[PDB]
């Protein structure tokens, strides 16, 4: 569960993360008292996990984004690739997947040449083959849907 | 054009999108008014595209997430898929991509049976073939990195 007043809160907070403790409660139909603690029981139980401004990556010098699909070389060692790559900072996301490959990483980087670098790093640090797919344009990116 | 100070503001706003302007100000060493101004310029050049709560998709009922790569049934028409798929709510992101396929979507849904239904709506509304890669587990996502 997660009641149906908690939904209007999460719908509201996903389109507007600065969305103002007061303004919420009008279209939420309630008191600033009630809201501030739903919004807090919602973070306790892990339902909203954080608040983030959406930074444009081109604008901050990330001119190439790639999905990078990786598979470990040696199935005899502990498969721990996510924890091994976790310190590499250009890896923005790391998913395990049912497909040809074990994990899919989304990765951001200064230039085509910088990707060649990040990939040699990804391979020597986890012990993986890489297969990568270059993003040409992001049309829209996390529109969260609350059913 | 992004100086040392704008760098500090988008990093803080990335880690905490509900950062109050006074916490931002006493962190860049400026007045709460210089901070407001800068945050507004940041928003209207295109560096900060908005603010969102990171909602946990399992908690609101999306127990299955998938990457679906889509390629045109006839590719001579200028390309359409993103616009026509914008109105499918369960499509969370849409990137065009170099290689054999044209766009990759990240999609989220209630179940196996529901994925099967979304694939139909996708094939039909964008007139596209689809290759699905089910996500088994997300280890970390959205870690935005400001260099
Ligand atoms: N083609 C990928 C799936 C994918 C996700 N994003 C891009 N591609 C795999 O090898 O598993
Ligand atoms: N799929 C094409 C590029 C493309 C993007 N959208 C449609 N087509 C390629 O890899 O060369």
């Amino acid at each position: 569960a997660l009641d149906d007043i908690d939904r209007i809160l999460v719908r509201e907070l996903a389109a507007d993360g600065r969305a103002t403790l007061s303004e919420l409660a009008t279209r939420a139909g309630l008191s600033v008292s009630a809201v501030q603690s739903r919004v807090r029981r919602l973070e306790s139980r892990g339902v909203v996990q954080g608040y983030s401004a959406r930074i444009n990556p081109e604008a901050v010098g990330h001119l190439l984004s790639a999905f990078v699909a990786i598979t470990p070389l040696d199935p005899s060692q502990p498969d721990d690739a996510p924890a091994r790559l976790e310190h590499i900072e250009e890896v923005e996301s790391c998913y395990s997947v049912a497909g040809e490959e074990s994990y899919v990483l989304l990765v951001r980087v200064a230039s085509a040449r910088a990707l060649e670098d990040l990939l040699q790093r990804i391979r020597t640090t986890a012990n993986v083959r890489t297969r990568s797919t270059i993003i040409l344009n992001t049309f829209y990116s996390d529109r969260q849907h609350i059913p």
